[PDB]
């Protein structure tokens, strides 16, 4: 089994690279794709609390996010990797240490030890980061200046995490053509797969 | 301005005492009574999820009772404290960290970490613990109840043992009338000394 995830700003093609690599996986590996909350019921009742939030505190919805995350990893995550499964997770606990820690700016530290509660210690075996500059993600979004300075931050949190730890990271050039990236996640899968 | 907690297990007498306490109180002081969630609508949504829960992951249930605890903080406890008001809350942290914490068997430091992020920093001024023994609480109220009692009991003995100096302990065996008048006491000794 293995439990990969997804990480990156919007504009980033992870949509893309996720679907596209599942389509390839899934010819050797019983694979499956997933996100937060990803159907489980607990889960989809917090999303709708966060996305009803009108000014929500900032740590309040980074708790909302970290319960998703452990009612998707428990009731989801986990009985897929019993099952022998590579799990294509669409974010995880680096995207609350990106946005709730360094772009909302309740401290990294802050929301890791939250996130380190919520996971127990079940870090991804294998982390992809889609690596692309702020103005190529800004162009494959149109395809605000709040959003374009938060868009920018999201990208420094996720350089900040990257340059301090890194193992279970592997960094992908999105700045390619998406075929591209494609082809740099599925080699990068697929080296870390057939080393058991 | 302070705020005040109340703390114990089932079967201390802890609504009747806050609710006698409170009623004296606003004789004396600006106080308002509140718990969690308190009617604040995200921590009423909350609650909900929590108590549909089928067989709740225990880590799950502490990160919502920590993020109804914030919400209500944020909306009620803290505009209170900044009108200058007395506080009196029915269960806050020390109630994650005896049940998710200590009788759950999540650890109480890590349900402190996560309960730590949720209150940043505003821990109460004092906290009163209803000490009622296991015996007079079980008959105050089956084998795996009266177990969980007693981890309750046991872990908010060990709380209070780390955190001496912001407990007040109040002899919860005796008749509610002593322990009402003793709570009362205790809390005017703090007012009227602030
Ligand atoms: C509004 C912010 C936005 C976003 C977009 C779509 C959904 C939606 O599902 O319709 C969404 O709701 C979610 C998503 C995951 C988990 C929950 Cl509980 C609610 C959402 O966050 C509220 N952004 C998009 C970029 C990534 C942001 N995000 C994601 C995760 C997983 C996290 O931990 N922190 C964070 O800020 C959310
Ligand atoms: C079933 C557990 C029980 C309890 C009783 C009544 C309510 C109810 O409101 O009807 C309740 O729901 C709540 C209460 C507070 C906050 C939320 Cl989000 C939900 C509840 O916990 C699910 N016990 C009673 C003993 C104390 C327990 N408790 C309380 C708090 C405040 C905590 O942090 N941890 C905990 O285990 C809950």
């Amino acid at each position: 089994s293995a439990f990969i995830t997804f990480e990156g700003p919007e504009g980033s093609g992870k949509t893309t690279v996720i679907n596209e690599v599942y389509h390839r996986l899934v010819k050797d590996y019983d694979v499956i794709m997933t996100r937060e909350p990803g159907g489980v019921p607990t889960g989809e009742e917090i999303r709708k609390i966060v996305l009803e939030g009108n000014d929500m505190d900032i740590r309040t919805e980074a708790m909302l996010f970290a319960a998703s995350r452990r009612e998707h990893l428990v009731l989801k995550v986990i009985p897929a990797l019993k099952e022998g499964k590579v799990v294509l997770c669409d974010r995880y606990i680096d995207s609350s240490l990106a946005y709730q820690g360094y772009a909302r700016g309740i401290g990294v530290e802050e929301v890791r030890a939250l996130n380190e509660f919520a996971i127990n210690g079940l870090y991804p075996d294998l982390t992809i980061y889609l690596n692309v500059s702020a103005e190529v993600g800004r162009e494959r979004i149109i395809k605000d200046q709040e959003d374009l300075k938060f868009h920018e931050k999201v990208i420094e949190g996720y350089q900040e995490i990257i340059h301090n730890e890194s193992q279970r990271f592997k960094s992908v050039n999105a700045d390619q053509p998406l075929e591209n990236v494609v082809e740099d996640t599925y080699q990068t899968i697929i080296k870390y797969l057939e080393k058991i």
